[PDB]
């Protein structure tokens, strides 16, 4: 029986573990933190991700409790620029808590060894896991999902071209407060864009009918704007009509305002080593595809090890077959956040939605645009 060892209990770890599991593999997963969870607020999957959950399992859990808006819409200056529905391609809201518990739910119903507290701080290719303690474990297959920053990658070494965004947000859950915010199409996803008076942001997605997840968007250098806990009156005097909620947004003392970083790899593997989620790929937040991708590729893995190679010709295969999806999603991302080309509307061509349309279960790509 084959044995895998997973560190990081991350979206892409989860996924990994789960989808190995699934195909006899025994399973470890290491998490660094003493509690399994997930941080971000909330998190939109798209139909390749939501393709993957299928594929796990997991699908039924996520559905119930999470929602589809009627319409993606976009604002400028308070006007209407824009309504999308991407022609019936199936996409979902939700709170990253609801996404990871469905997860670590499915992943102990299968039996998947998950052990917290429990830092890995390099991988040999051979085929060796080492500790924070100093624990070596021994395995057939590694998988790097401890994202940036991961200390698998580093104890390899792969070229990695880093980049680091000056501005932030400040993601959020709060009441959905429907009633309170009186007259509108409050079901629907939102993202208000405003350069005047001031650069000022907010992602409104609803994610069921008692939470609401909210991002903040202000540059670093705006002291007001991208304070936390929140400063209250510099965000109601540009987003009114959002005062009920932004008063419960104002009460969470532990709201924080987080940048990103991206990352483009030489490759993905090294030996019986495999790279996958923010380690390997972080990407521009523009496309929503992060998880999505991490997911497809972390599905997609367990797949390639079923054809009967060495785990080593398994690895690269994967990689091969993979990666362009995810390069191309990633450099597009980049393009939009860069010129802020979201806030035009319509912007999810289909271009943009290649990512979305692929399914990892059938390996094709589907719901034309
Ligand atoms: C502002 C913003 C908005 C975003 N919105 C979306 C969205 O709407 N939809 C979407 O699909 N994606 C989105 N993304 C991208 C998404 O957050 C990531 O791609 C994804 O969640 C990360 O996957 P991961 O599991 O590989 O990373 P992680 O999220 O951090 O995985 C690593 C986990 O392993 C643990 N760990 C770290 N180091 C070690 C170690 N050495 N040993 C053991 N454990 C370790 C950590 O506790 C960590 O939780 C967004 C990103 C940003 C910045």
């Amino acid at each position: 029986t084959r044995r895998a060892e997973v560190a990081g209990g991350g979206f892409a770890g989860l996924t990994a573990a789960i989808a190995l599991k699934q195909n006899g593999w025994d399973v470890r997963l290491h998490e660094k933190s003493s509690e399994l969870r997930a941080f971000g607020a909330g998190i939109y999957l798209w139909h390749n991700g939501l393709r993957v959950l299928e594929g796990l399992g997991a699908l039924d859990d996520v559905l119930q409790g999470s929602h589809t808006p009627p319409t993606y819409e976009t604002w400028m200056h308070n006007k209407s620029v824009s309504k999308e529905t991407f022609n019936g391609l199936p996409w979902r809201i939700m709170t990253r808590s609801h996404l990871h518990d469905a997860l670590v739910n499915r992943a102990r119903a299968l039996g998947v060894d998950i052990s917290v507290n429990s830092e890995a701080v390099a991988a040999d290719p051979v085929g060796r896991l080492t500790l924070q303690t100093g624990e070596v474990l021994e395995a057939d297959l590694i998988v790097g999902a401890d994202g940036v920053g991961s200390k698998v990658r580093d104890s390899i070494g792969f070229k990695q071209d880093r980049w680091v965004s000056k501005d932030g947000l400040i993601r959020l859950i709060v009441p959905r407060m429907k009633k309170e915010l009186g007259h509108g199409e409050w079901d629907n996803t939102i993202d208000m864009w405003n350069f005047w008076p001031r650069v000022q942001r907010i992602l409104y997605s609803p994610c069921n009918e008692n939470e609401l997840y909210l991002g903040l968007m202000a540059p670093a250098a705006d002291p007001r704007g991208s304070s936390v806990p929140i400063d209250l009156e510099v965000w109601v005097e540009m987003f009114p009509f959002l005062e009920p909620c932004l008063i419960e947004a104002a009460k969470l003392k532990t709201a924080r305002y987080d940048k990103y970083e991206t990352t483009k790899l030489d490759s993905w593997t090294r030996g019986k080593v495999a790279l996958v989620g923010d380690a390997a790929h972080a990407m521009c937040p523009a496309l929503a595809q992060g998880a999505g991708c991490a997911m497809v590729n972390a599905f997609s893995l367990s797949q390639d090890l079923e054809e009967g190679s060495s785990v080593e010709d398994a690895l690269v295969a994967w990689e091969t077959r993979i990666r362009p999806i995810t390069d191309r999603c990633q450099a597009l991302s980049g393009d939009y956040a860069a010129n802020r080309s979201l806030s035009k509307g319509n912007m999810f061509t289909p271009a943009a939605l290649e990512a979305a349309r692929y399914d990892p279960l059938r390996r094709v790509y589907s719901w034309p645009q």
